[PDB]
């Protein structure tokens, strides 16, 4: 499990990285992390946000794959556990809010956990 800090990510507005949390601001917004991955292994998404409202509509970017989610009511440091198979190679990661899947939120750090 690595801490993928949101700086070293692309803040796309209206996303503003601030103190290291890329934290977007309704759709429009793509905190988009660049990574390599490590081994060959299954990888689960560990998305690390906190919006103290109720329920928004965004687009989870990770393994170029769109998984849609509702941001389940969130304040505390809540990791969003998504088990996504990682191979070897390149991938990319990060988190995009759009018309289709518009938020509001901050997006502290991209979690990759060891599943298996």
């Amino acid at each position: 499990s690595w801490t993928y800090t949101a700086a070293s990510a692309s803040i796309t507005a209206p996303a503003q990285l601030v103190g290291n949390v890329g934290e977007l601001q309704g759709a429009g917004s793509a905190v988009i992390w660049n990574v390599d991955v490590p081994v060959t292994g299954e990888y689960r998404i560990n998305l690390t946000w906190s919006s103290p409202y109720s329920s928004k509509v965004n687009t989870l970017v990770m393994d170029g794959t769109a998984l849609s989610y509702a941001f389940a009511e969130a304040t505390v440091p809540v990791t969003y556990v998504q088990t996504k198979t990682l191979s070897a190679g390149n991938h990319s990661f990060g988190v995009r809010v759009g018309s289709s899947d518009w938020g509001y939120m901050n997006v502290h750090s991209l979690k990759l956990e060891l599943l298996g």
